[PDB]
């Protein structure tokens, strides 16, 4: 029932994501010279280094907020892809499955801790 435990759990999961080869394109911002139409399609850029910095700054209140930003990484890749068969999109999809498999217990434990706190 540790209301703060999500934060280190999210740090460790980001560490796992950074070790995954599938995270390569999503570790830093899209260079808008190699992909100059990017901001015509994507309103809100997001990458894993921005997620990790936000977490480390103390600017997430909850793991739900971190989860929203990580899902934005994936939705941006789906919106920008020219094909459902693209190399970066297909990595986006496997990384998403990995992230959702690992974040489910972090969210569940947080929300249970906050329910216990307010019991
Ligand atoms: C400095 O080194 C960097 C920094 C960032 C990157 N990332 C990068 O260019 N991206 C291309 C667009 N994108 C897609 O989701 C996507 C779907 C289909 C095609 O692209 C996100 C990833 C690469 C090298």
């Amino acid at each position: 029932y540790d209301i703060q435990a999500w934060k280190k759990q999210c740090e460790e999961l980001l560490n796992l994501i950074f070790q995954c080869e599938d995270s390569e394109p999503f570790r830093q911002p899209v260079d808008l010279l190699e992909y100059p139409d990017y901001r015509d399609i994507i309103d809100t850029p997001m990458d894993f280094a921005t997620v990790r910095e936000t977490l480390e700054a103390g600017n997430y209140e909850s793991p739900m907020e971190l989860c929203k930003d990580v899902r934005l990484i994936f939705s941006n890749s789906k919106a920008y892809t020219p094909s459902k068969r693209s190399r970066i999109y297909s990595m986006s999809l496997r990384l998403s499955a990995f992230f959702e498999e690992h974040i489910s217990s972090v969210l569940s434990d947080y929300k249970s801790a906050l329910r216990f706190h307010k019991r």
